[PDB]
């Protein structure tokens, strides 16, 4: 069976006081075993060294990007090989964000996704579909077509989790049910199957990054092809050991 | 007269080893006053609380970019209040990489540049032109441009240096004489007191971000419009120490 997933991806968000009444919370937390839940927190990067240094070591931390090639002439971003000097094992990659206001195209977050496995990285890839996508009928053409950019650019799916992203149901006021969550999860396993190996859409977790309401996690984690969450906002708040919780059963 | 001023920009460079290795290097040095020269160092987001917590008082630290707007949903971005935050003066925007490669707009960079000082951030604002830009005559055109979207958003210029890359001649092989960066340093602070005001002009400072071989950088920072370096790959190296000892 595939280990169970919760990722916190805490966005833009964070002070050095901040930081340390959340580890602080994550650090007092008594939840399910190291067999039953796998946890990462993803902090801004100027927090990382922070964070690693303080953070219970069964909670992994995940950055929240890398650069799509080796370091060098490249102001401003953080390379792979930097994340691994400073023993963070994990990165999001893909984010709805990033792809919507930063315009990271799928081939981009492809080239990134390789690159950072390369370096012996462990990836949150994230992909999901618009309200006009959605509307049109087009969620699997295109949660196919940004998971093919990835599986085209890779060697090796053992240190990937998928994300997906309803996006007109993140923070919109819109909420997709279960089964609408299923049916996603389900055919782009399928579509793993058929395209990668029956192997890699067995043990890969794809995990669900849609906005879900307070009290219905366990409901979408008991669905066949749903293996945990990214999780946003309540990433900052205790809320967030709820839902590592939800991996119970 | 305006303090000479040497900005070192790491880039996407450095470990935890090579960051105790520059910064030792950087805290042995003997270098001119406080009063002659103004050193700020720039490493990637994740070494700033390292390097702040282990660097010389008399250098200052900034970070190579930060977000156009107040934090929130914005996965992978830092904003100017974490800096604050933790403590970092200093931030450079609209660094030639960011605009070429990342496609930083020159409203974004200006948007940027007005949020980081309203944050009470100092900012490093970068411009310059590509080689097809300078083929066609058109440097100073595209200068005055990205230059004007940061005036039209800012009010106080105090805790404002700018920056000038000639992009074509940064890392391509090809080095911009002193009378190339005199001249473009000239009629840009003209621009400026033409457009913001003559004391604005007299008293920014306008650093030079070209590609210099060793030995060469008194030949550029004597120059009556250049009053300082955006230095780069030099920056990681002992040679950084030379550049700063250029401002005597
Ligand atoms: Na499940
Ligand atoms: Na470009
Ligand atoms: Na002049
Ligand atoms: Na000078």
């Amino acid at each position: 069976a595939r280990k169970f997933f919760v990722g916190g991806n805490w966005k833009c968000n964070g002070t050095a006081e901040e930081v340390k009444k959340i580890v602080n919370t994550l650090n007092e937390a008594q939840v399910p075993s190291q067999d039953v839940v796998e946890v990462v927190v993803s902090p801004p990067y100027v927090f990382l060294p922070l964070v690693k240094s303080t953070l219970r070591s069964d909670f992994f931390v995940a950055a929240q990007n890398c650069w799509v090639k080796k370091g060098g002439a490249f102001t401003g971003e953080v390379s792979a090989e930097m994340l691994v000097n400073l023993d963070i094992p994990w990165v999001i990659l893909g984010h709805s964000e990033r792809r919507a206001i930063l315009n990271e195209s799928s081939e981009f977050v492809g080239d990134k996704v390789a690159y950072a496995l390369a370096q012996g990285l462990k990836v949150i890839a994230c992909v999901g579909e618009t309200l006009e996508e959605r509307e049109a009928g087009s969620t699997m053409d295109v949660v196919a077509a940004q998971t093919k950019a990835i599986a085209d650019r890779v060697t090796n799916w053992s240190n990937v989790v998928i994300a997906y992203e309803p996006v007109w149901a993140i923070g919109t006021g819109k909420v997709a049910s279960p089964a609408q969550a299923q049916e996603v999860h389900d055919e782009l396993r399928k579509w793993l199957a058929k395209n990668v190996s029956a192997d890699v859409a067995a043990t890969t977790r794809i995990i669900y990054g849609g906005s879900v309401n307070g009290g219905n996690y366990k409901e979408l984690g008991g669905q066949a092809d749903v293996d945990g969450f990214l999780v946003g906002g309540a990433s900052l708040k205790p809320e967030f050991i709820d839902i590592i919780k939800a991996a119970e059963v």
